[PDB]
C-alpha cells in the first residue's frame, strides 16, 4: 500500500465553460443576442421543428 | 458578481428635441409657420389625403 506510488495522470474532462461573452454592434435589426441565459434554437428543415 | 467590471457602453436613442425655433420673416402671405404645438399636413398625391 505505501511503497507503491501513483500511475500517472488521466486526463477528466474537457469542460465547456458558459461565462457570457462580450458584445459587437452591426446596428442590423436581423443580428440578435441572448443577454444572459438562454440559447436559440435552430431547425435544419423548416417543416420538422 | 464584484469581481466582473462593465462591459463599456451601448447607444440608447438619438431623441429628436422639439422646442421651438427662432423665425425669419418674409413679409409673403404664403410663408406660414405653427406657433406653439402642432404640424401642417402635405399629401404627396393631390387625389388621395
Amino acid at each position: 500500500a505505501k511503497t507503491t506510488p501513483g500511475g500517472g495522470a488521466q486526463a477528466s474532462q474537457v469542460a465547456q465553460q458558459f461565462h457570457e461573452g462580450s458584445s459587437i454592434y452591426t446596428n442590423n435589426p436581423m443580428d440578435l443576442r441572448v443577454s444572459g441565459t438562454g440559447f436559440f434554437a435552430v431547425a435544419k428543415e423548416r417543416l420538422t421543428p
